[PDB]
């Protein structure tokens, strides 16, 4: 289609060395080409990368961005065994409501907006609960938007672990620009 989604590129190292690849695709897991993976290359477009495969096992978001170092993609463990191509979802509002209780209660925070440290706007450092939002936005458990990201896909949040979080810490958050 005379055009282009998103192309990534996983590598062993970094400085996009190795025996890593530069074609666009969907497998089980690229561990067939190299276990485990560091930095990044992506061109245009948001890839999932899962920790184990089939698409599951934590949630690492990766915007149009170059990623010459574990460092510049803010990894964890060079751990990565499933990836996925993702596509961003038309709108320009991104509604996000969070909830102070998991069971929906409580204080809750309505409307779209930058949100760096959810301890400073909305006062809290913790969510239970986050319901339906709007297209998709990426969680970060450290502030300034950092700490393993996951992705709230869709279906309903009704636990904090609900978005396949270990734990109900997590900081702010902010709209996906490609």
């Amino acid at each position: 289609g005379s055009k282009t989604g998103t192309k990534i590129t996983f590598y062993e190292d970094k400085n996009f060395q190795v025996r890593r690849y530069d074609c666009d695709c969907d497998c089980a897991d690229f561990h067939t080409y190299l276990s485990r993976c560091n930095s990044i290359k992506v061109e245009g477009g948001t890839w999932a990368v899962y920790e184990r495969p089939n698409f599951a096992g934590y949630m690492y978001i990766l915007p149009q961005g170059e990623y010459p170092e574990y460092q510049r993609w803010m990894g964890l463990n060079d751990r990565l065994s499933s990836c996925r191509a993702v596509h961003l979802p038309s709108g320009g509002q991104y509604k996000i409501q969070i909830f102070e209780k998991g069971d929906f209660s409580g204080q809750m925070y309505e409307t779209t907006e930058d949100c760096p440290s959810i301890m400073e706007q909305f006062h809290m450092r913790e969510i239970h609960s986050c319901k339906v939002l709007e297209g998709v936005w990426i969680f970060y458990e450290l502030p300034n938007y950092r700490g393993r990201q996951y992705l709230l896909d869709k279906k309903e949040y009704r636990k904090p672990i609900d978005w396949g979080a270990a734990s109900p810490a997590v900081q702010s958050f902010r709209r996906i620009v490609e």
